[PDB]
């Protein structure tokens, strides 16, 4: 059924750029949309302004979008729930404020769309896996793909993938998240793990991309960082039990390539500084997603015994003061090799 | 053996940007390097200047590089031969001037590196396949990857793949083409067909990329054009009998992503014009590689019954006056679907 599905209400927990862009998308398929944001006072300012001046400045919100500081009201009546809360606050939220919400989701069986990306430091678990400790897996899907928020927010042509172990849940969410004007196009996949691994690794890789830029390298080098980096995503995915079908799709390759080329992104600028020789502190004197993700990624890789050449040097450069040029050299120390890609066709 | 191999001589047939960049690379692994170029008078001007002012302006040539209009002298004594002659002149060259050369290559068993990319209009065959009608397959390898010539020429970090059915021939060429400073890094693969398909399709895809830019779309859309475009490369590869292991490597994904983002490239600018509504003639009033490749690609796809959604609309926009917005719409007419990627891991 390529027939879209329209709803009465949707709520988005998480008011940053992407969550807000996604509200914009939903505002066209849902009569009403709420966006949960902890500070009431902020909830005010924003609703007055008709624009999220905190995280999505310049975009005027659709009239059917309303910010609220009240969890219960926020989800009350929602027929789709999206989580965009940062990884680090994710578990806390369910602990302290999601008891009723969970009960609802479960009672009413409301489909949940995980849009949060990262690795929790304490358990080395990804977002949907943490949510899955609270909500049943069948209600769980993941949204991932090349989707800069501003463009998604302004309705500029965007494609994403939606993943669920049960392809059928993914297909339904597909009918809800996809727009009537074909400006937000969803593709179904079963690979949740691949999507989450890619979503998190890409940030780490993006710092490598800036590193390469700050070291004097050019576009050929970025293209190779993306190609070789992807195999690291592929390998960590296998180790975590993913089926890997998203690696080479929009959520893996597609998003990685977009994220590694976002020159003005913080991951990129931080990597460029480091590449230009600036030390982290000084660079430090918000956190780049790749900086925060690098350490838990590395602990996870070590635990699973997964080598991730680029991620590893990126972690050493970020964490252990490694000179970038030395890191490049160590990286280049492997010798001559075969590409490392299996045939597709026998 | 990760040990490099140095040689006395190498020749490059084809004096455009890439062939010249590649001479630059070889000038560091070979005592002497000749580059064959048909016009003597031009051969002069260039050698006087110590720079290829015709196709690689601003790069001063290494002292050990010499242009020559004489085939025989050009290859005489070469221990590696590179072809970079344009597709369309490729067969003509072997017919009219390669009788002795072939005899040599074959007598001395000199490894041949195919760097020409495209589809011959009369036979719908790719470069190495056309060369293979003249030289034995075992002497044949293909070089492909994300490698803008200027950067390769100036020694900026670049990775490429070298393909041969016999991985062992690829590994040897690897030891020759790879630099002592690790600035030009080669990876071995067996997928010749995938490399050639990608090398040619990317140009067609690059026009779609400009089209998207000229239509108002942004980076999310380019990332999706690259991701979906790649499957078309994958599918045509299977049909042609390739093993597909290069699709997701440097020669397929890597190069495609670089080529689709080269904003100032002719494929891109032509696509942007079309996207902005300019008709081909007017745009026409050199040829963009993607424009020339679109028609033979389409005939080849039809003969093999391979659907190539994006390439097809790109051909219709370029060839049959199709309004781009209509093409996008037809393209978007497929309905909702699954991504189309198999699992990697069971
Ligand atoms: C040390 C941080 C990243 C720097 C720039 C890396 C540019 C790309 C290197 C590509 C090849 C990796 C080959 C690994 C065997
Ligand atoms: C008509 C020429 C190309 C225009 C821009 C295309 C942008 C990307 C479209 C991506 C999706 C294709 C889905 C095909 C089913």
């Amino acid at each position: 059924k390529d027939e879209l599905l329209y709803l009465n209400k949707a709520v988005v927990f998480g008011s940053g750029a992407f969550g807000t862009a996604l509200a914009m998308v939903l505002s066209k398929k849902c009569r009403e949309v709420c966006v949960w944001h902890m500070n009431e006072e902020e909830v005010r300012l924003v609703n007055e302004k008709r624009e999220n001046v905190l995280f999505l400045k310049g975009v005027q919100l659709a009239s059917n979008i309303t910010f609220t500081s009240d969890v219960e009201k926020a989800y009350n009546g929602a027929e789709i729930i999206l989580f965009v809360i940062p990884t680090q606050f994710l578990r806390g939220f369910f602990e302290k404020s999601g008891g009723n919400l969970i009960a609802y989701a479960k009672e009413k069986q409301v489909p949940v769309l995980v849009c949060t990306k990262g690795i929790e430091r304490s358990t080395l678990k990804f977002p949907a896996e943490i949510i899955g400790e609270f909500l049943p897996s069948p209600l769980l899907s993941v949204l991932a793909g090349p989707s800069f928020a501003i463009e998604v927010a302004t309705g500029v042509f965007t494609c994403v993938s939606i993943a669920s172990a049960d392809i059928n849940v993914a297909r339904r969410l597909q009918r809800i998240m996809s727009t009537g004007d074909r400006s937000f196009v969803c593709w179904a996949t079963t690979d949740t793990v691949g999507c989450e691994v890619a979503s998190a690794v890409k940030n780490v890789l993006a710092i490598g991309s800036g590193v390469a830029n700050g070291l004097g390298m050019g576009l050929n080098a970025r293209a190779a960082l993306i190609m070789r980096g992807l195999l690291e995503i592929r390998d960590l995915t296998a180790a975590l039990g993913g089926d890997g079908s998203a690696v080479f799709g929009l959520a893996g390759l597609g998003d990685l390539q977009l994220t590694c080329s976002s020159e003005l992104s913080r991951n990129f600028t931080v990597g460029k500084k480091l590449g230009k020789g600036l030390p982290i502190e000084e660079i430090q004197r918000a956190v780049a997603e790749g900086v925060a993700t690098a350490d838990p990624l590395m602990r996870l890789a070590k635990q699973l015994k997964v080598k991730m050449p680029l991620c590893h040097q990126i972690y050493e450069i970020v964490y252990k003061k490694k000179n970038p040029r030395d890191a490049l050299a160590d990286l280049l120390s492997c010798g001559l090799q075969d590409e490392g890609l299996p045939p597709l066709f026998k």
